């Protein structure tokens, strides 16, 4: 069966993990713990990409492709490949691991969006040729999670469209990350390792401020995130009102819509989130620290604040935006008295 | 009497600048030439800003607050202030420049917003209290410029946002840019020099890229960054069927409002240009260079880019939008040849 994760460039990296050996959710995921608030908002002028101030959450700290790098001792590089050279580049990667490969969604007739090339672009996991010369697609989505055949010549049109405005003309995420069979033996004990180190870093709590272009991104670590992010969703309760109404501009209806995306957006943080803890757990009583630590249920906090957040996202009132703040608070106290406990046995 | 612009910060620093004896739009801004495609995309995970892929244009270079800054002496100056301090910061300021006060949109009454804060926070240039009692404020954006008047109960009340989504409680930005007697009559050199200096980076055009948590920033620098745009922009027709078909769900519908944003956002930055451009006309002259560069009008290219964009609002078919690619190709051209010819001009003495 296809392992799958709410960000679904995370559930492709799984299968491919899986491939080398490695348990991402458990020893690579789960081995970091995180939480951040993340805000986009005006700094110095000019910063001609700030569109509007945005405010999300992560627990991916460092991320997946700085750890399974580091983990593996391998590699995880992107690049863009020329389409007389992708073909090859696949079957050579997948020897060492895998590739992450970039597509519209309107490339993947499973997705349904032919009318629109979406948001953002989308990733798939090519897993080989199949008898028939066509390949195998491995979609990383909970949503659409599955293998999916696509014929060669598809792969190709897909992967260099025109236009092309996610700029994803053969781009290709190479994860090159088979472990030694000596490193392959010391996973658990890196886990651990890591496990303890982004502990530190949660618990630590530093705060970030940088201007770009596109605004002023601040971020905030560690167990005051949930509540300063908490504290900065306030700011969007105006929301509430202007989406009870059925007679909306239609400039009104694009604040509600963008706010709308705001809390989609988060809700798949908060899922992640869940996700990412859950394979914190399972590496906690894999290496048998469970029982000193005691029954705290971080995932199962997370959890209960992503469904809140597809609560808001479907139905967009004062009650369930409460509802989603007071899930929040939940999972910040059950997070930040598992961390001191963890730590505490590590 | 009151300045603007279509970017009400700039409009807002216009009149701040005038206090001093300084011209923005043609010593500050005239004097910056510049032209830049800025690409926001899928870069190394993860990125959790990163909510969409977005490109845009930018003539502002470096911007105001850098140029204004270094041609007066002066600092522009970013601060959080305390409620009790905020009205001895306006007076104070008042000497040296003026603040630039942040604002949410529906602070300000006469941008019919009380229902929302604003995807973006708003400025005004506060501007003296009046003999009844009563703050005045300008508003520098064009369609809504001119004086409105607040009492110093809501001037408080607004300056203070709880909750406070944009961040802006209590924010300024403090325009100390009164220039030395030496320095005023050493303007219109300096004036000179940047122009110079901005026409040098534009044929430098150099592009860059940075990994951010809010996507990969790519940025393009000059002859080449209209074209590079146009390319990206061709990118986003899928717009034209999608609306005014019928079937829309919540998130098509999305994708739909966010495109049009895209070239709203867009069509600001086409007026900012041919308003920049303008000014580096009416900066070539009191330099003398007006004769030496010919008939050439980037402002009246750049000008009709922007119309040709508010095109797109009301109508969002393919004829409008290559339109608007045509209009942008001439302008890049007319840019180009421009600056050639003022740079070697300048550098002829
Ligand atoms: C409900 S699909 C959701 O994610 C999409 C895609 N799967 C990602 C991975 O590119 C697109 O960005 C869509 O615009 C957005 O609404």
């Amino acid at each position: 069966q296809t392992l799958h994760a709410p960000h679904c460039e995370v559930g492709c990296a799984a299968n491919v993990a899986r491939r080398v050996g490695v348990d991402l959710a458990r020893q690579v995921i789960g081995a970091h713990w995180a939480s951040r608030m993340l805000v986009r908002e005006v700094g110095t002028f000019p910063q001609p990409l700030l569109d509007r101030t945005q405010v999300t959450f992560s627990a991916q700290g460092e991320g997946w492709p700085a750890l399974l790098a580091r983990m593996t001792g391998g590699e995880v590089t992107s690049r863009h490949v020329p389409r007389e050279e992708l073909l090859s580049t696949l079957h050579a990667d997948r020897a060492e691991g895998g590739t992450l490969l970039f597509m519209e969604d309107r490339a993947c007739p499973w997705l349904d969006s032919a009318h629109s090339p979406g948001m953002l672009p989308h990733v798939v996991v090519p897993d080989g040729v199949a008898p028939d010369g066509s390949w195998q697609l491995i979609e990383g989505h909970s949503w659409w999670r599955g293998r999916y055949a696509m014929s060669e010549q598809d792969l190709l049109a897909a992967s260099y469209p025109d236009p092309d405005p996610h700029h994803v003309a053969g781009r290709v995420l190479s994860l090159r990350i088979r472990p030694s069979a000596e490193r392959a033996a010391q996973l658990d004990t890196l886990a651990r390792q890591e496990l303890a180190a982004g502990l530190r870093t949660y618990l630590a709590a530093e705060c970030g401020e940088t201007e770009t272009p596109a605004g002023r991104i601040v971020w905030a670590n560690g167990p005051q995130s949930v509540p300063l992010l908490v504290e900065r969703l306030r700011g969007w309760d105006y929301l509430c009102p202007l989406a009870a109404r059925n007679d909306l501009s239609t400039e009104h209806a694009r604040d509600v819509a963008l706010g709308r995306y705001l809390f989609l957006a988060l809700t798949d943080e908060l899922a992640f989130a869940a996700y990412a803890r859950a394979g914190t757990l399972r590496l906690v009583e894999g290496l048998g620290l469970a029982g000193a630590v005691g029954g705290l249920r971080p995932d199962e906090a997370w959890r209960l604040a992503w469904r809140s957040g597809q609560k808001l996202y479907r139905r967009l009132d004062r009650q369930n935006l409460s509802a989603l703040f007071s899930a929040l608070e939940k999972a910040a106290e059950v997070d930040v008295e598992y961390a001191r406990r963890l730590l505490k046995e590590l």
